[PDB]
């Protein structure tokens, strides 16, 4: 039995659907998207 709701974040990736709580954190995930790491690689 679960007892906890899920909240939204101020940031959200528009490439996969991720979400971060830091403008800088998101960027790091929006830049690494290119190359050999589209998500999990
Ligand atoms: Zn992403």
């Amino acid at each position: 039995g679960s007892s906890g709701s899920s909240g939204e974040k101020p940031y959200q990736c528009k490439e996969c659907g991720k979400s971060f709580s830091q403008r800088g954190s998101l960027a790091v995930h929006e830049r690494l998207h290119t190359g050999s790491g589209p998500s999990s690689g």
